[PDB]
């Protein structure tokens, strides 16, 4: 019900946010490319109807930008936060979104 | 450091394992290779660099099963076990896999 969706969609932008901070900050035209089918599969596969209804229109409307780290970290805040206005909850402050998603990795 | 990485594990997991229990009874070919191509990204993609590479590994010793929700559930979490089996943590009873994370298709 409503709780299954918040607790797997708290999950996801967990993985989500973290996995985009990764990103490099000089990909190449493959890596670009690989984000790219990445971001289609993961809304297209999103584990709940309406939100990949909702996410699949999303991203087509405002494509991931994969430039760099930065460019796709940043993406992936403001795409956070459109699905936050769509939910009417409130808007992440996106200074900080590298920070925020340490990998606690090598 | 290592609270982090742990912290984004779980969280990888329950995403994962949600949307595999959520893949179609009856794909169609093109959702079963979408989901083969998710697969290798989500496993290439993944936020540390050792995990992602012992992770490469597994997938492609163990291709993911996609005939179905149930196959590509099981999968999921022998491959799942595969990699506790690996930091040598208990292994997770697979009975229930469909139902642990709300397949809503019981
Ligand atoms: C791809 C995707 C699409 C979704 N679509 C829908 C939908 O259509 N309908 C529906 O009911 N639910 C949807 N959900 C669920 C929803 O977005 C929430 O995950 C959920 O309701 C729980 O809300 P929350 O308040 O705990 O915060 P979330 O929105 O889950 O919170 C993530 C946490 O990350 C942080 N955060 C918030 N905004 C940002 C940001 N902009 N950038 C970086 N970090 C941020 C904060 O620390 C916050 O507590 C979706 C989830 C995903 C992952
Ligand atoms: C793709 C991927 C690769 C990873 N590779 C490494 C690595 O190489 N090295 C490293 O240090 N860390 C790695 N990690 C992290 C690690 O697997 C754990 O997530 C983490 O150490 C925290 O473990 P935990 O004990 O809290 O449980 P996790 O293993 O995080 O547990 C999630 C939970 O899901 C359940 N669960 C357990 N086993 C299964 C299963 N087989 N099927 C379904 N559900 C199960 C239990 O409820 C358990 O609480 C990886 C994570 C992912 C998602």
């Amino acid at each position: 019900d409503d709780k299954v969706k918040k607790e797997v969609g708290r999950a996801s932008w967990k993985y989500f946010h973290t996995l985009l901070a990764r990103f490099p900050d000089e990909p190449t035209p493959e890596e670009r490319e690989k984000l790219h089918t990445f971001i289609g599969l993961y809304a297209e596969l999103y584990p709940c109807g309406e939100c990949s209804y909702h996410f699949v229109k999303l991203i087509e409307k405002y494509p991931v930008q994969t430039s760099s780290r930065t460019a796709a970290a940043m993406w992936g805040c403001h795409i956070h936060n459109k699905v936050n206005e769509y939910l009417k909850k409130d808007i992440y402050d996106c200074a900080t979104i590298l920070e925020d998603y340490d990998c606690g990795c090598s």
